[PDB]
């Protein structure tokens, strides 16, 4: 049970913003990707907490930035279809009746950091390999949740660089590409 207990204690420490306990538990082999019964990982709850310090520690310990929230309850937001990103923000109480269903399933730490408009945590997650194009169950990217401002500007830049990196990784080997070939499929 020791291993299961370290996982559960790691999640409690992250939810409580206890950076010292998070670090201890990670060094003792707690599963950095463990999920709470409420659905979230330590990385996600650190993002909800706007704790960019704990986020950095988790990433340095190998946390997978692109795991999705397991919480699968669905809510009706009014008196179907997934609510829009703008109405999802409103439903969360943040600044700014057909599609009235809401779900957290699949939200990444980056979704939460952007919802919180937390530039420092957003930058940490992107620098640690978070995929800004990955969608949650409702089909929303983190950029869909951004307020205008520095987080939005950062995400636009990061989307372009992530797509560039992906295109370079998938690149096909070709020894020659004469200009005439641009005219042919």
């Amino acid at each position: 049970a020791a291993a299961s207990n370290k996982d559960a204690a790691l999640l409690e420490a992250a939810r409580a913003n206890n950076m010292q306990e998070v670090s201890r538990l990670l060094s003792e082999g707690a599963d950095v990707n463990a999920k709470h019964r409420l659905g979230w990982t330590a990385l996600m709850v650190a993002a909800i907490n706007r704790n960019n310090s704990v986020v950095q520690v988790l990433l340095a310990a190998g946390a997978d930035p692109n795991l999705g929230d397991d919480f699968s309850s669905v809510y009706k937001t009014a008196k179907n279809q997934w609510t829009s990103a703008l109405e999802f923000r409103r439903w969360l109480g943040l600044p700014a009746r057909l599609n009235n269903r809401a779900s957290f399933k699949g939200c990444t730490a980056l979704h939460y950091a952007v919802l919180a408009d937390d530039y420092r945590t957003v930058k940490e997650l992107l620098d640690g390999g978070a995929n800004p194009l990955q969608r949650n169950e409702m089909g929303h990217t983190p950029l869909d949740y951004a307020r205008e401002g520095e987080v939005m500007k950062l995400l636009r830049t990061s989307e372009a660089k992530y797509q560039e990196k992906q295109r370079k990784r998938e690149a096909e080997e070709r020894r020659r590409f004469p200009l005439e070939q641009r005219l042919k499929e």
